[PDB]
Parts: C-alpha cells; sequence; structure tokens
C-alpha cells in the first residue's frame, strides 16, 4: 500500500529498518512470518508466482496449489482494496508476490537471516557470480549450510545438463515458491537458463522482495561467462537491481567479495570470504565494512 | 480541449502561467483542485491510469475503483466531446489522464507547490537522480519531508529487493492513483523497474501532467548506472522530457542542482542544495538561476 | 486518384501551382476549401484521421465525429469508386485523408497560407527544430499569432509535464482533426511524444497532406536532442520528408532558418528570421532565396 | 509455371528474349497484353495486387473490384492448377500477380516500352534515385511525357506533404492497379513511403514483374537520403534486384545515368542524358552501351 | 528413421555411400525412385513442401495437389509411426518433406546425377553464386543442358523483374513440387527474393534434402552482392549448409570453381570450368580434386 | 523435486556423485534405468518431449506415443504433486523431461555410460565442435562405435542436404526421444539447423539432463563456422552451458581435446585422442586431467 510519513514517523521508519538487519535475533522475522502463514485460514492464497507464460499460479499455506477460489476482496489500511480470484488453477484476480501481510507498516527491510563467522547476513535474494576459476556451486552450497545454521537447507535445481535436474520453468516457479514457503535458507543452482519469456522477466523482479519480506534468503548461482553485451548486461543489472545481497569472486582463487544492502536508503556492506576444498569438492569458508556507490560499479566492471 | 489566440490573450496567458508559479501562494493550486474533485458526483470517474496491458482503470474522487459506469458523454467548450464508459472493471471508453477537467482556460503551468529554504518548488513530476555516492534515496524523503511542510508526504514503494515491498505493476498505479488523489507530495522510491511495457511507457509520458494538473509533486527517483545506451538514454529522455523538475546530484557529495520548468515557454530555474547525514541515514537539507538550453543538456551528459 | 498529362497540360499544371504558392492572394485556398466543406451534404463524412491502434475515425463538416454510416460509393474521374463506411465509431471502408474533393485536378500544392514580414508562407505541416538554445515553443507562438494574422490561432497541446495537458493520442488525433477542419492557423506542441505506434506513424505520413489539402497551416515543435541515432534519424527524416517547411535553429540565439516546399517539382526557398522576447517569455519575429538538395541536408545535420 | 529445355529450346528462348528489347517494335508488347485483357470474359479477374495487410485484392479489366468470385480453376500446360477464388472483397484463393496468361511460353524478357532520343526503354519498374542536386521529381516528369510519346502519360501520387497527395498505401496500390490495367506509361511520385508492412513489402517485389509482364513502364522516384543503413541498404536492394531499369543522377548537375536490364541472363546496358529546366521546373531531356557486373555495384556505391 | 551400426555394418555403409557416387551409373537413383513413385497407390500423399505460411500443401506422384485425405497412419521399421492427413488443402498431420520411403537403409548419399565433361556431378542443392562479371543465369542454364544430356532440364522462374515470371511464393513451391517429381534436372532462376518468412526457411533447409533423396539435382542462382553482413553472411549458410553442391565464380571471367560433397563424412571434391559465350548470351561449358575444410572457407570468403 | 541437506547429507550425495562417474561400473546406471522403465505400469506417460511450436509429445515406455491420457497425479516427497494429461495427442498437464523418477535422491550425477582406450566417458549431452580440417561426422561415428562396445549405437539423422535426411524438427524429437528411451549410445548428426522456435530452444536446454539421468550419451555435431556473432555465440553458450562433455578439434589435424563435467560441483577433466582415418573416411580413434573454469573458456575462444 502506500505510507504517508512527516519527519517523525520517517525517523522511526528509519530506526527500525536499521534494527531489522544490525540488531534484531537472527532468523527471528522468518518466524514471526512462518506464524502469520500458519495463523492463516485454511485453502486461504497466501502467495501468487508467474509462469513461462506470465500468468500467476496460487499456493496456499502447504504449498499446495489453488485451482478454484471464487472472488473475495479486502480492503487495506489506506483504504486501497486487495482482491484474490482463481480459476481453472491461474489468478484472475490479485497480484504476483504475497497475498497476506506479512510485514505491516515495516516495509523497506533486509532483515538478517542469520550470523556466520562474524557476519550478519541479510534475507532476500543473494547472488552469486563472477569470472575467473573460483567455482560458484560449490559455494551456493557452502553458503547455504553455513547460514542453514542449525537448519537444513532446501536446494532447488534447474537448466544444467546433470541427472535429474529439472529444465521445465513452471516446475521450477512449484519449487521455489514451496521453497519460500517452507524453508529459510534456499539454494538455487543455476538461474542461467531463465537469463526471455514473461515468467522469467516476472522472477528477476519478484524473488528479492519475496524472499526479503518472507525472511528467508535465496542464494543463487549466475554465471556471466558470456561475451554478449546483451546478456551481460542483464548479469550486472540483476546484480545490481534485483540481487538484495552480492558475492562476487575476486582475483585470488579461493576468495570472495560479499556486498549486502541493509535496507532502504540505509550503506551497503561489504566483507571478504576465504574458502578451501575438502574431498569430491565440498568447500567450507573460513571463520577467524561500508562501501560507496562508486565502488560498488567498479565490483560490477569485473563481469566483462 | 484547444484554445484559441491573438497577442492579447496570449500574453494574459503568459503573465498567469508566470504568476502561477512565481507568486502565487505555494500549494494553493493543490487547494483549489482538491475542491474540484469534492464537487464532483459520487460515482463519477475522475482519473483513470493504464495498467501493465495497456488498458486503464478508473477511479472516483474518493480513490475507489469503479467497475461500471455506463456511457456517459459530455461536450466541452471547443465543441469537443468526452465520453466514459466503464466495463468489467477496465475504461470501455475514455482517456487517461484527469477526467474532469482541473484546469480549465489556464493550461501550461507548473504550479507552485511549495516553498522551502528561500526557493519555490513546482508540482508535477520531479526525477532525482545522477551518478556517484549520493544517496536518491535518503534524498527523496529528505524532500518529501520539505515539501510536504505542515503536512505528512506519501510514499509509494515499489520494486527493491526489500521487506514489505509491492512489485506487481497493477498494485504500484493504484497506490499511486491514490496518492495523487489524496496528497500534495508525493515520493516513489524506485521508477527503476518501470524503466518495457505498454502499462509502462503509459506512465512515464503521463504522470507529470496529471500531477502538474493536480497540483501535487511526485518525487522519484531514478538510477541511470547501466552502462546500456537502450536504457541510459531512456533516463536522460525522461529527466529531460517527462519531468517537470530535476534534482541531480554533482561531483561533491551531499550536493545537488534543481532544475525548474516554470511553465510553458517559460524559462528553466536552477539553484543547488547542501545536505548532511543524521542518525540512521536520516538526511537534512540544510537551508540559508536562469539556465539555458545547453547548459541542461550539460547535465545531461552526467549520466553516461 | 490518378492524372494524364501530355507536355502541355503538365506545364500547366506546373503553372499552377507555381502561382498557388507565389502569386495567389495569401489564405484564399482555406476560404475556397472552406466553402467546399460547408456546401457538403450534412452528416456527409468529409474527414477520417488515425487513432494509436491504426483504426481511424471520422468526422463530419463541423468537427463532429459521425459512428454509424452506412455504405456509400462515389465514382470519381479515373473512374475509380470511393466507398465509406462508419460502424460503431470506427471506420469499415474508406482512407485515411480528406474524404471529399477539396482539390480536384489542382493538386501538389503548397497553397500560400498568409504573408508576413515581407514573406509567404506556405499551408501544410511546418516543423519547428533545432539544437540550440533558441526556445521552441515561444517560436511556434510567435509563428501562429504572426500567421493567423487577423485570425486567433488555434493550439493543440500534447505530451509535456505541464498543467492541462492531454498525454492521450487518441484525444490528440481529434483535437487535430477539429483544428484542422476549423482553423487556417495551428500551433501543435510537442510531437516528441508521438516520435511507435501505427497511429503516430500514420499521423506524420498524412498531417502534411491533409493541411495543404486544406490550405491550413500546422506549426509543430519538434526537439531532436536525443542522442539515440534510432530516433535523431527519425526526427531528421520527419523534417526532410512529413515537413512542407521546416523552421530551425542557427549557431545565432534568436534566429531562425524557414525552407519551404514552394510545391511539386518546384525549388525550395530559404530565409532568416531574426526574434526577441518581450515579457513573459512572448516572443516577437522581426519585420524589416532558392536553397539546393545539398544545402537542405547540409542543415539536416545541424540534429546530431 | 515451370518450362523445360534442351540447348535447342533454350537457344530459341534467348533469341526471342534478345528480340523482345531490341528489335520488337516500340509498345508493340502493350499492345498485345491489352489485347488479350479485352478478351477476357466479362466480370474475370485478370489482377490481385496486395493491401497493407498482406492480402490482396483483385480486378477486371476495366480496373474495378471484384468482391465476390466463386471457386474457379484452370489446368495449366504443365499440369498444374490454377485457382481464384475472391470473397469479401479479398482473394481467397489465387496468387498476387496477373491472373491470366498475358506471356505465354516468352517470359524473361524486358519488352522495349518505347523510344526516345535514340535509346530503347525497357517496360517493367525503372527507379529513379540518387544524392545531389538533380532533381528526381522533375525527371520522372519528364521521362514520363518522353517514353509516352503520343500517349499521355499516368501519374499516381502518393506519400508526400502537399495538395491532393493520398497517403493511403490501399488506395495507392488500387491507382497502381488501375495504372497498369490502362496505360503504358506510369509514373510513381514516391516510393518513399513504401520504403515495413507486408503490402509494401508485397509491392516491392511484385510490381516490376507485373509491368514487364504487361508490357507498361513504371518510373518511380526513390530518395536514398537518410544515413540509416537499414533502410539505404533496402535502397540499393531494391534499385538493384527489383528495378528492370534504374536511373541514377551522377557528379555533373542535370546529368543523369540510365542502367537497363535487357532481358534474362542478357547485358544490362547504360547510356547517359542531360536535362535542362525551362519555366515552372518543368524538365527536359536533350536528345541528340554493355555495363559490368562491377560497373554496377559501382554505381550502387553513389547512395551512401 | 533411426538407424543402428555397429564396425561391420557402418563400413558397409560407407562403402554403399561411397558408390552412390563414385560408381553408380550417372542417373541410375533417379530412375529407382521414379520407380518407387509410381508404385505408390493412386491418390496418396507422396510429397509436402511448406508454403509461405509455415503451412504445407500435399502432392501425389503425378504432382496433383491433394485436398482431402483422411488420417492414415504407417509403422517404420525402427518402430516409428507416420500419419499423413489433409484436410481443406492443408497437411493437417505429416511432416515436410518425401512422404514415401525412397531410401531406405541407403542414407547419407550424393548420387551422381549425371556425367559431363570427364565429372560426376551430384543430385541434390546446386547453389551457382559469386561475385565478379561472370553471369550466373547463363551458366545455370548451361549447366542445366549440360546435365540433362539427352533430357531437357526443367526451370522453375521466380522474382526477375522480367516478362512471365511469377513472384507469388506458393506458386513457386508448387512448380519446385511438381518439377522434383517429374524431371531429373531443375534449374531454379533466382532464390534472390527467398533469401524471411517461414516457408522461406523451410525451403532452403528442405530442398537439399528433397532432391538428394530424389536422385534430381537443383541448380539454383543465388546473388550475394548486398553489403548486408545479415543477409551475405545467409547466402554464405546456405551456400556451405544448405547445398550439396556449390559452384562459384573465380577471380577470372568465364571461370568457375565446383565444390561437390560426395556423400555423408566423405571428402568434398572440387574441380574448374572454363565456358564461352555464342549467340545471344548462350553459355558453352568447355570439355576437355580433395579439397579442405580450410581450402572452403577460403572460397567462402569470396562473398564479401 | 526439492532436496534438504545438513552438511553430513551434504558430503554423502558429493561422495555418491563422485562415484557415479569414477568408480561405478560404465553404463550400469542406464541398466538401472532401464529397469525402472520396464518395470512401469502399462500406458504410463514417462517422456514428454516439446516440438517446434512449444507444445510437448508424449511417449510411454515402448517409444511409443500417448495420445490421450486422462488427469493423473502423483503426490511426491517434498509433499510436490506431478499431474500428467494427455489430450489429442498433447501434454495437457505435465512438464517436459523424464515424468517418472530415474533418479530419486541421487542427482547432479554425469553417470559413467563407458570406458575406452583407458578413459571414461559421462552419459548425457556431449556437442563435438571446433573449426579447422579435422571432421565431425566422421568423429561422431567413431566414438559411437567406440562407446558403443559391445552394442550398436543409434544414429539419429537431421537437417542436411543428404538423400534421406530427415529435415522435419518435429520428426527430428520423435527420433530423438525414442532414441533415449532405447538406447546408450546415440549420435546426432547437425544440431546445426536446430541453432530460433520454441521448440529448439527447449530441444538445447533439455536433451542433456535427460540424457544423463537416463544414463545414455548424445553425441552430437555442432559446426561454428559462421561468423555471425548472434549464432556463433549460442554455439559457444551450448558448448558451454547445455552440454555434459566437450569434443573440440585443436591445431593438430586429427587431434580433438575431450572436456568432461564429472557431476554437480565436481571439477572438469580433459585428456586428448589422436585419430586416423581408415577406407572410405572410415575414422579410427587411437587407444594406447583437472581443467580449470578459465583453460575452459581459452578453449571456447576456439569457435571465433
Ligand atoms: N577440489 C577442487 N579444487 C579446485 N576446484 C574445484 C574442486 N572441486 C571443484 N572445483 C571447481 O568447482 C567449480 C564449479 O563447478 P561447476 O559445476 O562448473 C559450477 P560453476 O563453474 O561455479 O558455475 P557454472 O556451471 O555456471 O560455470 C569448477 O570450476 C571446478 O573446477
Ligand atoms: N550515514 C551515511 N553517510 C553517507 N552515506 C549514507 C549514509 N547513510 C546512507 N547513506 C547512503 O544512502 C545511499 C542510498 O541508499 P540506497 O538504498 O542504495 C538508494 P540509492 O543508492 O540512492 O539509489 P539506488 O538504490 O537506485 O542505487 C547509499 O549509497 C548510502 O551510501
Ligand atoms: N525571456 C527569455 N529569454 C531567453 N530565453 C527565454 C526567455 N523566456 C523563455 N525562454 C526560452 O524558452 C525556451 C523554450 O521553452 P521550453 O518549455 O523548454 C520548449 P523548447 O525548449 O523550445 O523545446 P523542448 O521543451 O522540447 O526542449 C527555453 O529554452 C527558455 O530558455
Ligand atoms: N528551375 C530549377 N533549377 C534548378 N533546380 C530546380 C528547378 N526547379 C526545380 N528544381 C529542383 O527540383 C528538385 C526536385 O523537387 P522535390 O520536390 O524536392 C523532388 P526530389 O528532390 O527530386 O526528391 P525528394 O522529394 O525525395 O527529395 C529540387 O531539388 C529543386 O531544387
Ligand atoms: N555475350 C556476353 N558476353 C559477356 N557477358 C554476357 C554476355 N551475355 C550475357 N552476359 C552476362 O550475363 C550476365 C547474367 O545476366 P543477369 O540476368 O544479370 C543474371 P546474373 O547477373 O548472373 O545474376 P543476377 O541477376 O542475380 O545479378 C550479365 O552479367 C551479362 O554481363
Ligand atoms: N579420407 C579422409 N582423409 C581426410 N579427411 C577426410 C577423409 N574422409 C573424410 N574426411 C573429412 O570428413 C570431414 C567431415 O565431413 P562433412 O560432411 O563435411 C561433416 P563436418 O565437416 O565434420 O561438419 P559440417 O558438415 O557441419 O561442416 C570433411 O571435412 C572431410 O575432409
Ligand atoms: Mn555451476
Ligand atoms: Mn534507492
Ligand atoms: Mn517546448
Ligand atoms: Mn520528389
Ligand atoms: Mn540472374
Ligand atoms: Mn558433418
Amino acid at each position: 500500500m502506500i505510507h504517508l510519513y512527516d519527519a517523525k514517523s520517517f525517523a522511526k521508519l528509519r530506526a527500525a529498518q536499521y534494527a531489522a538487519f544490525h540488531t534484531d535475533a537472527p532468523g527471528s522475522w522468518f518466524d514471526h512470518t512462518s506464524g502469520v502463514l500458519e495463523s492463516v485460514e485454511d485453502g486461504t492464497p497466501v502467495l501468487a508466482i508467474g509462469v513461462e507464460s506470465g500468468d500467476a499460479i496460487v499456493f496456499d499455506k502447504n504449498a499446495q496449489r489453488i485451482v478454484a477460489y471464487k472472488e473475495k476482496s479486502v480492503k487495506a489500511e489506506d483504504g486501497s482494496v486487495s482482491v484474490v480470484q482463481v480459476e481453472n488453477g491461474f489468478m484472475k484476480q490479485g497480484h504476483r508476490g504475497w497475498l497476506v501481510d506479512l510485514t505491516g507498516e515495516l516495509v523497506g527491510c533486509s532483515p538478517v537471516v542469520a550470523e556466520f563467522g562474524g557476519h550478519r547476513y541479510a534475507s532476500g535474494m543473494v547472488i552469486v557470480t563472477g569470472k575467473g576459476n573460483s567455482g560458484k556451486t560449490p559455494l551456493v552450497h557452502a553458503l547455504g549450510e553455513a547460514l542453514g545454521g542449525k537448519d537444513k537447507y532446501a536446494t532447488v535445481r534447474f537448466g544444467e545438463p546433470l541427472s535429474g535436474y529439472n529444465t521445465d520453468f513452471n516446475v521450477f516457479v512449484d519449487d521455489i515458491a514451496r521453497a519460500m514457503l517452507q524453508h529459510r535458507v534456499i539454494v538455487i543452482d543455476s538461474l542461467k537458463n531463465v537469463i526471455i519469456s514473461r515468467g522469467a522477466f516476472d522472477l528477476l523482479s519478484d524473488i528479492g522482495a519475496m524472499a526479503a519480506s518472507r525472511g528467508c534468503v535465496v542464494i543463487a548461482s549466475l554465471n556471466p561467462t558470456s561475451n554478449d553485451d546483451k546478456i551481460v548486461e542483464l548479469v550486472k543489472e540483476a546484480s545490481r537491481s534485483n540481487s538484495t545481497s552480492l558475492v562476487i569472486s575476486t582475483d585470488v582463487d579461493g576468495e570472495w567479495q560479499v556486498l549486502t544492502r541493509t535496507g532502504e536508503g540505509l550503506q551497503r556492506l561489504t566483507h571478504t570470504l576465504q574458502t578451501s576444498y575438502g574431498e569430491h569438492s565440498v568447500l567450507t569458508i573460513h571463520t577467524s565494512q561500508a562501501s560507496g556507490k562508486a565502488i560498488q560499479t567498479v565490483i560490477k566492471n569485473d563481469e566483462l
């Protein structure tokens, strides 16, 4: 909805967003939204996501698709009205994204999803990319495990010429919706095939906001390597504008840079990561600040 | 509609447009149009804005969507006829924009929306953009608070990978329409995702006139940073031709340049702004002229 | 229709075309076509113009839209047949342009529309463009007042982020049609937003011929400023091929060059204009020649 | 249809094509096809041409459109079958071009349309183009008059911002079809607006074959001047591949080069033309050989 | 269908493909397939070729179009099922190409179509192209006569601005289909207008296999001369990948190079041709080896 | 489906993937999946593959198309639901790929398909490409025979102007589906014509995963040779991202480099092959390693 502010309320909003990242208990936001989702009326539409054609499919709190749901409106605070209607498995009325309010007046946050090795990590979308020899697949799994902490992480596999990999986009959005509805830490191996159809465009522009709203983190690998400025710029734009955080390789093998948006209008943070391989390519991230706009685009050049 | 002029009536118009900006009491035009809107028959269509597909949705004076409205024509002064009809939630007949006359013979103005720190600010669309380290989000909010003055400003959020952010274009135009119907100072955080569908194109070409006609100001952030001459030029065109005013960052951190179109055929004005950060990234614009066409394009180069 | 010629009849045509610009009394053609339009049967379709979609709308002699008109054919001189039919507000059968014969055998002219400061001006489409500090909006209004002479000029406003400006293309063509049906001197402020849909393309290729046939002049502002060779070349093509005349700014502030097509196969004329500003940006054109094809393209370079 | 040959019959075919240009009486072919067209059953479809949409319209021998014609087939020599069917004014079955046989076994000719100033001119399509100061419009009319000889020439006007000019493509194809059905010498002023829709593409690829089959000549002006390699190459291709002859200006004002395809597999001929202006821009071509492929493309460079 | 191989059966295949070109009696494959076609049930579909839209038309063994044919399946050797159905003149079910097995287990051949002047020529598609003064039209006809030998060659004419030339793509595919069903040596004059619609694309990718399967040769002229890397590369690809053989002009007038693919996985052969002109441009090819991949692309450079 | 992991279960997966290539008995996975397919209920859909349009066709365990199959769902482990439905020959509900579970929790593998000359080869999609004189057709057939070992390899022929070659994309996918359903070693000759329609794009992004899941190897020839960065880059992307393995030619004639993806997140291996020709172009691969990301793109440069 729209929000109204004066100096006082805006100052309070910024203090709260700052806290959502810096001081809140890691993963508390996810716990809170999990509570909101489970308290919802059974059969109630909670999430809509775009399939390949640009049409949207809808899920309930248990990640089951809702095929038919007769028109039902809800008047918001600002006086606006939200309407949801599902027919023959497709959203007839409504919008893409969360169909129920998880945030409230608290918008524009990057809820801390976890703390690891002395650093806090934001929820939302994290894109892992870069050129060079440092492997991305091993990195997303190590990050997924590290941020999962006590919890297991969920893995969504898509578009790789390996066994058991789904290559159908519509099955992919189904997997993603189920993952965000049920887990705090999600790994997506290969955004490459989405990088273009309407659904693909919708996903890139929607996923970060969906995850951040839920308080879950989606770690997605994206390879730039494709000297075709048409696609390469799309990679830089996705990394620049649709990612809540960015994890990119450097000149030194095994070393990565983490760039994190800490909230609406807040400063981006950066820290480095050292890693090493053990048996069968299992990667481990070793354990034992503010970056400017210019520095940010400097890292973006790396992918050219 | 169309207007006829001879030397005398043209001179009066220019004198009137000149006063609408330079001498009228700040915000007086918004108050005047609020009165025109509230005098409209209940349920009467007053605003039509395009959704993603290119179709248009219609609202009444209370920002409520009209789903059905049987054909109804009106003959204007120049003998032209306006016809409005709404079926199944979409305009079957009519045009995008204000569906009632808010201006009359007084057209081509940039009504003063507010006065702050010794400067008059124009209603209409203001694009906040540029390259460098100066933050746009903190700036749009400080501007919103400064121009709101005694009134709260309205914030429309869209397309950011942060908690509670809407990413559905159709919800966005709904928020925008409601905001212009009810508030004088509006902040849109991130036009980035509009910059392309029919609705997006309609928005860019319509918002400035809609706001200027209402007497409200829409302060929208736009980031150029995207070395892709296809989009970067679309940003320069939007900053050049779709904005009533432009606020762009300079070589000096915290410093901004304001460029204002003061009316139809009138000169553009320019002034600088110094700013500083307080706690939690809350920005403050410090308190205590004519610019040629060439100087204008010089500022436009900054975005490359 | 098609016309047949031998050397004698061809020479006669050229002599008449030459006269239609050089010696006919200024504005006489407009008066003549006004008489033809008024002698038409009531309810008779006289003008069809394309809307955004590419479909066309129809008007009668009083600039009122015709919504229903059953099939009706008319056999011309060359034996050809013209058929007009209107159904549900749109032309079902017919063509875009004048639906009645305003010219007869006298085609290929640039009928003198007015005389001012010692120079004859041609009816048709006049594009006011160029780069630099000289302002186009003040110029088009000054030209409109000067060529109006004893008569008021009509102003069509479109696509500018100023108050009361329509931004809907279909309302725009309705405004243009009404203008050409009722006035000799017409100003269009901002052809920018048309420069692309089927209707926009239709307007650019049709308006020049429609105005010239009527004997009215349409003075339209068009800004090249947009370093995107895709659009900048479209601007040069409109100025070169869809304009009866061109008014472009020069190296000296306040000075403009007028380039006029005097008739089919005839030479282009050129003269200069000096201007100055008075109060409230009201511009005045001071009072007190054959140019070749190469000199013409040279001027076209100015827009790059 | 398809034709079968052995050395003897091929040699005879080439001798006959050579004669169709070099020794046949100028204009005899047109006279012969005129005879074939007039002997056709009344109401019989003789010509189909594509309108803007790509659909085709059909005419009878008197240039009147056939709106309904029930399926009717004809078995050719090679055993193939030709079918023509018209419904609601559009060809349901058939092909674009002549619907009746005018040539016979004699195909691949450039029938001499006229002789003037000691040179024979081919029927088919002649494109007049080039850069520089030599005027094209005056040239097509002078050529039209010269080749008309004792007969008047027909003029098709399209796409110019001058009075009485049709700018509707469908009216244009109607004018052209009528012209080819009724006259040996045809002038088309401005192919510019066709240079893109389906009908436009169909016209460029069909007109030369239609005219050559009829034995009439279509003199079309085409301006290259448009530094946009997308369109400029289209101009060179139209001049290179869709023109039976080419008339292009040179370095010397008033002088032109004529390049003529003399038949299938035969050599291209070239000759120069000197011209001068009299009153009101009426051009006169003064009165009192084989060119190679390489030389041909050298002339094509002129348009860049 | 699909074929299975082990070292032995693969060796036999290669020996068989090798003989199909090197030792079989010239034209014996065409005779063999004529026999297969004539043994087909009357009215049975034998060939489907794509028209402009992408749809396909079907012919029987006598080159007559089939308009209606109720579904009829056939199980092949590999267990695959072929189904054919024709409704309202268009294939409702089936595939493009030969609808009956003409080859069997003997696939991947370039059957010798004829022997002339001491050289064996392959059936399939032969593209005659190149730059320079050597004429293609005279060459395709001389080749047609030379390879026809005791038989007349068939000539399919398309897209030239000459008398009696068809310019309708659908008539063209009809002529081609008939020609391949009835003659061994076919000449297509001007593939230029195909070089793009679905039908055009289908033709380029299908004709070579269709001819090679039949045992007939299609000799098609193609002109590169069109400095537009978009089309020029389409010509090099067609010459490289869609042609069974290539005949290209050299630096010396009258001299040509012949490049022949001799079979699947077999080496390409090359030989030169000297030619001279007789009367009326009738060309004569004078009478009285292996080439690597790199040499091949070297010849391909000639077209730039 | 989606899978959850902790450090322990992740390590187990990597160990299994590693083994699936390095130590499992060659071809054992294919045998295992053959057993899964045969234990399926008769009439059960097991594979869906996209046709040209983008629609998909379905096959049962015996490679026979299923035309009608009423809705039928299956709930998986992650709680997800799979639904298959076939109507009028096309999938109404389902996804492309394997419609039954061949892998289970064991995903992300490159199952060893065979061992030859001391090297293990991975199942999945293998692209044979490169520039230079080394021939691809002889190589793919030699690789097919070598990896077939005791078994015959299957050959799918497509898009070559040689006898008996199918050129219809829909027949091609039918051939591929049948091949993967029935054989461990498959050769596709000429992926060239797919390199673009929806089905072609579907095949490129799906075949690798389909083959790997089955444990069969698809060896496909692909020629880069086509200096058109639009296609040449598509060739590099297919080799880089849609290939399980890559076989590319080098600077030395007859020598090839094999680059193998050994499993998800595992290292790529590389070895060289020497070859020689025998009679009739029958190629023989002579008998008697970790490569980095950078070394990989280096090899990719070879195709420019
Ligand atoms: N033990 C080890 N030592 C060094 N590198 C290793 C390794 N085990 C795995 N790797 C690296 O892991 C990397 C990633 O594997 P891949 O499946 O190629 C995903 P990626 O390369 O990160 O992204 P991509 O598939 O989009 O190119 C490879 O570069 C591989 O070399
Ligand atoms: N205390 C502080 N001192 C200096 N800069 C601060 C600051 N607090 C916030 N900022 C700046 O606020 C800026 C804007 O926040 P962001 O959310 O990135 C919007 P933006 O960068 O202006 O536009 P964008 O999101 O389209 O790129 C950041 O660049 C950050 O550096
Ligand atoms: N008193 C004055 N002295 C000098 N210039 C004046 C002036 N009053 C107005 N102008 C000029 O009037 C010009 C035109 O006004 P604008 O609204 O910018 C239309 P334009 O610039 O002609 O075309 P545009 O809006 O497409 O760029 C401005 O450039 C302004 O400098
Ligand atoms: N008396 C004369 N002396 C020299 N040139 C003359 C002339 N009379 C007419 N012309 C030339 O006639 C030419 C053609 O007139 P136009 O209407 O511009 C057709 P064009 O220029 O040939 O093609 P175009 O309209 O596509 O550019 C102009 O260049 C004009 O200068
Ligand atoms: N007696 C002769 N001596 C030399 N050349 C001759 C000739 N008779 C004909 N020619 C050549 O025959 C050639 C071919 O005729 P055209 O109809 O132009 C087909 P092309 O030029 O080979 O291909 P194209 O039409 O696609 O450009 C011409 O270039 C002409 O020079
Ligand atoms: N005995 C032999 N000695 C050397 N090379 C041979 C040979 N027999 C066949 N070849 C080579 O086999 C190669 C491949 O045959 P082609 O049909 O051209 C398929 P390709 O070249 O691999 O891919 P392509 O058709 O996409 O270009 C040819 O380049 C030919 O030189
Ligand atoms: Mn990876
Ligand atoms: Mn921002
Ligand atoms: Mn202006
Ligand atoms: Mn002209
Ligand atoms: Mn030719
Ligand atoms: Mn090959």
